[PDB]
This record gives C-alpha cells, structure tokens and sequence, in this order.
C-alpha cells in the first residue's frame, strides 16, 4: 500500500531527525565513556546493579534498523545511558560527572527537537 509507504517515509525521516540528534549527543561525550557497552569482562557484576545497559553503540544499531517509532523511545534509551551510570558510579568519580554534564547539554539538543518533531510531524 501507498499509505505504508507514506509512514515509512514518516519513520525514515525521524530516523534521520534521530541520527543527527544521536551524533550531537554523542559529541557531548568527547571522553568516549558512553559510546560502547559496559564491559562485562572488566565489570562482571555489571548485571547485578543494572538492569537494562545501554550505551551510544547499541542505540545507533537500534536506530539504523529504524527501531525508533517515535522520540520518547529515543529519549528513554538516552536516559538509560545517563541514569545507569549515576547509579553503579559515585558522586565523587569521572563516570558521574559526565554522566551530570551529558544530560545537561543534552537536554538543549532534545528540548529542540522535541518541537522539530511536533513541528514537521
């Protein structure tokens, strides 16, 4: 159908608004902390305080099988990469404070395209 199409055009255009919120988000991050999984070698009781990983990796492999429907799945992913390391890090340590200085200047990259896509739909 034609109409599949149209909202495949829909989903193929997010993914593009997504794409380039993911590689301004990840300019955020010029340490690299957050931009592969935990490693469960040099962590292995990861699993045991986190639930759910998430890393910069793992949502571009998400995003480019256009497995973001729409941004607040996008953000719950993001939010997952910074919640989970304010979690298994200290107040006190590197891992934190970028994790603090990501969602900062992340929240202006995201408070944007919020209205971008409300605004071209």
């Amino acid at each position: 159908s034609m109409e599949q199409v149209a909202m495949e055009l829909r989903l193929t255009e997010l993914t593009r608004l997504l794409r380039s919120v993911l590689d301004q988000l990840q300019d955020k991050d010029p340490a690299r902390i957050f931009a592969q999984p935990v490693s469960l070698k040099e962590v292995p009781d990861y699993l045991d305080h986190i639930k759910h990983p998430m890393d910069f990796a793992t949502m571009r492999k998400r995003l480019e099988a256009q497995g973001y429907k729409n941004l607040h799945e996008f953000e719950e992913d993001f939010d997952l990469i910074i919640d989970n390391c304010m979690k298994y890090n200290a107040r006190d340590t590197v891992f934190y404070r970028a994790a603090v200085r990501l969602r900062d200047q992340g929240g202006v990259v995201l408070r944007q395209a919020r209205r971008e896509v409300d605004s071209i739909g």
